[PDB]
């Protein structure tokens, strides 16, 4: 029928926000064209050869030529949530990159086919909670998310410690 | 103590999905605190003008692309005080070319604050989808810092919608 694939792209960061709050990882979510946060990717169309073939296709389109300097494999797979109402099964993948690899995506993402149409920009995910106990991750989640993207995210943070 | 933030925007001829007109590209950013806000920060002692600490904080946050244009008093829009923090927040709107803006977006990843104070830049969606909730109505649901949303919502009426 209609399968959709989206990727979390994550690179470990030794950097320290304010020089004391440790970042731990760079994680890329995108601001979509509906004003909801989510992940790179989307529909697997009819003449795609595999789930994963179709994903790397959408990463290129949404992220740019730099997304092509790696490939999400079957092995990067995490989950599949069935969207019942809009009859669509939605597959998730998490790809470990170098911070050099992940920065090359962000720097190239403004030349992406879909930059400034489907993809309004890329945002890193703040993992820290700030002293006030609310600024950071807790607030980041208060934002608006398309379909299961908040679950996907929280499962990814969970799965790998956090 | 005073703060300054800029709205940067460009005539965008583009059509989303080849029909929906984008009108203007408008830069906001995803902040270190997980809120949407505008590039800028606290002005201090040596900054001769409000515009000096502003343009200075745009250099830090948007990279050496904002060293092409300069915001001045002519761009001023509002001063909203935040009672609790005691601070007076000042707002501007700077008109650029789509090419000037693309060049900020593209450059902002080599800025001092990329992956620290600044988590990413987003274009605001000025349109509304057929469900009448997709786009701006949905966008404004997001978290924003202090008077960030009011500033946006006031500039849009004053030119952009
Ligand atoms: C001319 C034209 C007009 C269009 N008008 C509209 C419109 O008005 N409204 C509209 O919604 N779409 C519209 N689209 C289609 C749009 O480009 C999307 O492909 C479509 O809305 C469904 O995909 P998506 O935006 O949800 O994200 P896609 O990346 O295309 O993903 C497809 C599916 O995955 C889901 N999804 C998206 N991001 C995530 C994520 N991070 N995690 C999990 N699941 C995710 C979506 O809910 C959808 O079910 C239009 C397309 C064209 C060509
Ligand atoms: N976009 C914004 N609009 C208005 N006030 C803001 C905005 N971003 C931050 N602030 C506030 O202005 C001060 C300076 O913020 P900052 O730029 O993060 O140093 C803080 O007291 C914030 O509460
Ligand atoms: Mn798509
Ligand atoms: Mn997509
Ligand atoms: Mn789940
Ligand atoms: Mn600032």
């Amino acid at each position: 029928w209609r399968h959709a694939c989206h990727a979390l792209l994550y690179a470990p960061d030794p950097g320290m926000l304010f020089g004391r709050i440790p970042l731990r990882y760079a994680i890329l979510m995108q601001m979509r064209f509906d004003g909801r946060l989510g992940f790179p990717g989307g529909f697997v169309d009819t003449q795609d050869r595999s789930l994963e073939d179709g994903l790397n296709r959408e990463l290129r389109e949404e992220l740019g030529e730099a997304a092509a300097a790696f490939r999400v494999e079957r092995t990067d797979y995490r989950s599949s949530h069935v969207g019942s109402g809009p009859r669509v099964v939605a597959h998730f993948y998490a790809k470990r990159l170098t911070l050099e690899e992940l920065l090359a995506v962000e720097a190239g993402a403004t030349r992406a086919k879909d930059h400034g149409l489907e993809v309004l920009g890329l945002v890193r995910v703040p993992l820290y909670t700030l002293r006030d106990g609310v600024g950071g991750l807790p607030t980041f989640l208060e934002n608006s998310f398309i379909g299961s993207a908040r679950e996907q995210l929280l499962e990814a943070l969970q799965d790998l410690g956090l």
